């Protein structure tokens, strides 16, 4: 029972931590498109602006 | 947010400077036809009253 106790501390419920890791890749595959859109934008400045 | 803060002291509305660029252009292409015809109205008296 304190391997019990030695889980309870260090022990990872996977469906969790993998719920949270793609949770966390989609969120970090939108904001870079994101960051393509904002790079992208000023274009039609040059060029329709102008 | 403070770059955001550099950008409101340095940033350009490119349409607005662009507006005014071409806004002052057209002002002086015109002055500049009118400088012609100050340039070329007295031949008329050289040339009809003489």
């Amino acid at each position: 029972n304190l391997t019990a106790a030695e889980s309870r501390i260090r022990d990872v419920d996977m469906a969790k931590e993998m719920s949270e890791f793609t949770k966390n890749n989609i969120l970090s595959q939108a904001p870079q498109a994101m960051l393509a859109q904002a790079n992208q934008q000023p274009q039609n400045v040059l060029q329709l602006l102008r």
